[PDB]
């Protein structure tokens, strides 16, 4: 709360949020992903992973192509502002990022990139 | 095709047609469901179910939790009128059923029971 949030992603295909709000004081913020349900990670992983609204669709489609051994994510792809693991239900996971390369004025959207995910699992990070 | 209907589910969890008009001349139908793109069953695996629209939501429910070792699907569930099996990317499979299980005046609904792609895989059925 105020510099941290937690989400969570269920076995529905659920981020429990679609908008996050960084507040311009905070010097970090951190992310705390727990994953609900029963369905396992190669079933219904999710990620948490934080892009700028142009670069998502990249972000997506290389993450696909990388493999549930990558974590769905192209590695060290550097539109990925910030992301967790991929998780199972039952797992948890937590990322800190630098509020500082966030910059006001840019549209940033935070999404799942397990294969399908992001038609639902994704919502707008802002900096206020 | 007379008496029967090809239909794809894709990597994006969409099915190639929302409505199936079964001819009432026909003594069986057959759908013939295949899966083009190239993910895998445990992650993008697709079926096809039918059940009456009142049916569906206590099917999906009741499937989800038999989970993927079932097809997601309830073994023996009275409520479903026919269903493929569970199929990945370049796999293919048919059911055909008889058409006098189906009322003329009573609404029918397919869809997908792999966990939350019934959200967007779904459509209507109806003899004619
Ligand atoms: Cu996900
Ligand atoms: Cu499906």
């Amino acid at each position: 709360a105020e510099c941290s949030v937690d989400i969570q992603g269920n076995d529905q295909m659920q981020f429990n949020t679609n908008a996050i709000t960084v507040d311009k004081s905070c010097k970090q913020f951190t992310v705390n992903l727990s994953h609900p349900g029963n369905l396992p990670k190669n079933v219904m992983g999710h990620n948490w992973v934080l892009s700028t609204a142009a670069d998502m669709q990249g972000v997506v489609t290389d993450g696909m192509a990388s493999g549930l051994d990558k974590d769905y994510l192209k590695p060290d792809d550097s539109r990925v502002i910030a992301h967790t693991k991929l998780i199972g239900s039952g797992e948890k996971d937590s990322v800190t990022f630098d509020v500082s390369k966030l910059k006001e004025g840019e549209q940033y959207m935070f999404f799942c990139t397990f294969p399908g995910h992001s038609a639902l699992m994704k919502g707008t990070l802002t900096l206020k």
